[PDB]
Parts: structure tokens; C-alpha cells; sequence
């Protein structure tokens, strides 16, 4: 009778709090000894409110990503009856950039922010080179490993780009993070690697504003276009982008950093900078 270190029994999984939420992520303590000494893990499960194939594809994607800036897969939790699966990941106590940055503003300077930018680009470049589109790159999905290290922590919308194709055609777009989305995603429901570059520029803007809610891309775009357009919000967002309007320069952000951000926001995907170029650009500012 052999031992699988990637197999977690649901009986020993004890919920502590919600980390995020068709899917939900919870902080759990895996306690097979039942004495509260067990390890804390992040557990992704389906909400009953079936998307089992989607979660299984996410698990298979994450199980085969090995990068310092990508959250670690720990294992799976399956029930003997064959009904359902849970994704088990490592837990990062500092949380995402959304929680970490407002709390550590005095500790985190521009140099450390640019190092996080490089790490996000590296994790994203590794993902892209493996023919994947992330589709949900935002600061809330960037986890803090330590003051010196960040990791992409959620892959719920990650899709494989088919061979001999430049993009993924989006069908389900109801819960799209529209304020992080490139015009081709909003207008044609097409997802390219360059669309993840656009989303990175938006995430870079959040990082430079220390994830303050009043300076969020949603709060800023709604001030630009109007906050009471309801079902017309996306069209008014697309027109604004078609006009060449973009998010403004963060306070105390030097122009050279802002210019790299603007290269992520070129209207045409082909005219946008790559993650390789972004990495080179930030590295040139760090030395
Ligand atoms: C509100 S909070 O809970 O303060 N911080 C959020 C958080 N913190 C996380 C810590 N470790 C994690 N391991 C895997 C995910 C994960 C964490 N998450 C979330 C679950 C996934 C969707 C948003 C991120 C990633």
C-alpha cells in the first residue's frame, strides 16, 4: 500500500477563511493527526450555485507549471465515489498585492515595485511560451511570497491557444474583468498573448498606486466614462479606448516607467510590447 503525497483526504481538510470566489478558494488546514499542527493550504473547489472539466483542465495546467513566480500545486482532493475534485495549492500568508501593498506602502519603494513587475512578466512569459492565455491578470491574482518575491496565484480563466492559431476565441464572457481587457477582447471576444500584455499594463498601474481602491482601474475608468451607464458601460469603455484615452500616470511615477505601461496599451495587439521587451525595459531601470 503506497503513499501519494499529492493526495489530500477531504475529511482532514478544515476551512479557516475564504481567499476568493463557479469557483471558490479557501484557506484550509490539512490535519490528518487532528491536533491542529497540520499545514495550511489553499483549496480551490466548485460552487454548486457542472464545470468539473474546467477545474480538471486548470489542475492539469497548474500541475505542469514549474516557475518561481507561479503559485505551487500541492495536490488534489477526490472523493472515492468519483463525484468531484478540489485543487490544493500552497498558501501565501501575505495574500495578494491588493492586501499587501496598502499595508506596506512605507516598506515598498519604486525599486521593489519594478522587481515585482519583472517577476510578473517572467511568470507570464513562461506561461505564454507554453501556449497559454491567462485572461485574468490583475493585482488581486498576484500573491506575495515575501517582500522580495511575487507569484501569479490563480489560473481559473487560463486557456490553451490551439496550434497554428494566434488566439483563443472567448464564448463565456459574462464575468469578464472588462477594466483590465484589451479592445480586441471587448470587441471581438479574441484572446491573444498581447491581450495578457494589455492586462499586465493595467496590473502595473495598480502596483504603482499601491492597490488603493480610489485609484483602481475600475474607479478611474468610471470617472472617465461615467459611473451610471449600466449595460452601456462596455461600449462607452471601447469608444474611450478607440479615442486613444488611457489610464493616467500614477502619482510620483517617472515617465520612463509610464512609457513602458503605454506600450502595453497600443490599440492593435501587434503594435504592443512583448513580455521579453518589458523585462529588458525594467531591468534597464533597475541598474
Ligand atoms: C482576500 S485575501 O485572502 O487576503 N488574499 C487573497 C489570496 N491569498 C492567497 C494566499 N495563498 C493562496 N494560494 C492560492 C491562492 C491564494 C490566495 N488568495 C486568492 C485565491 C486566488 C484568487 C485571488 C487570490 C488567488
Amino acid at each position: 500500500t503506497e503513499v501519494d503525497p499529492t493526495h489530500f483526504e477531504k475529511r482532514f481538510l478544515k476551512r479557516i477563511r475564504d481567499l476568493g470566489e463557479f469557483g471558490k478558494v479557501e484557506l484550509c488546514r490539512y490535519d490528518p493527526e487532528g491536533d491542529n499542527t497540520g499545514e495550511q493550504v489553499a483549496v480551490k473547489s466548485l460552487k454548486p450555485e457542472n464545470h468539473i472539466a474546467d477545474l480538471k483542465k486548470e489542475i492539469e495546467i497548474l500541475r505542469n507549471l514549474y516557475h518561481e513566480n507561479i503559485v505551487k500545486y500541492k495536490g488534489i482532493c477526490t472523493e472515492d465515489g468519483g463525484n468531484g475534485i478540489k485543487l490544493i495549492m500552497e498558501f501565501l500568508p501575505s495574500g495578494s498585492l491588493k492586501e499587501y501593498l496598502p499595508k506596506n506602502k512605507n516598506k515598498i519603494n519604486l525599486k521593489q515595485q519594478l522587481k515585482y513587475a519583472v517577476q510578473i512578466c517572467k511568470g507570464m512569459d513562461y506561461l505564454g511560451s507554453r501556449q497559454y492565455v491567462h485572461r485574468d491578470l490583475a493585482a488581486r491574482n498576484v500573491l506575495v511570497e515575501s517582500e522580495h518575491q511575487v507569484k501569479i496565484g490563480d489560473f481559473g480563466l487560463t486557456k490553451a491557444i490551439e496550434t497554428d492559431k494566434e488566439y483563443y476565441t472567448v464564448k463565456d464572457d459574462r464575468d469578464s474583468p472588462v477594466f483590465w481587457y484589451a479592445p480586441e477582447c471587448l470587441m471581438q471576444s479574441k484572446f491573444y498573448i498581447a491581450s495578457d500584455v494589455w492586462s499586465f499594463g493595467v496590473t502595473l498601474h495598480e502596483l504603482l498606486t499601491y492597490c488603493d481602491s480610489d485609484s483602481s482601474p475600475m474607479a478611474l475608468f468610471l470617472k472617465m466614462i461615467g459611473p451610471t451607464h449600466g449595460q452601456m458601460t462596455v461600449t462607452r469603455l471601447v469608444n474611450t479606448l478607440k479615442e486613444g484615452k488611457r489610464l493616467p500616470c500614477p502619482p510620483n511615477c517617472p515617465d520612463e516607467v509610464y512609457q513602458l505601461m503605454r506600450k502595453c496599451w497600443e490599440f492593435q495587439p501587434s503594435n504592443r510590447t512583448s513580455f521579453q521587451n518589458l523585462i529588458e525595459g525594467f531591468e534597464a531601470l533597475l541598474k
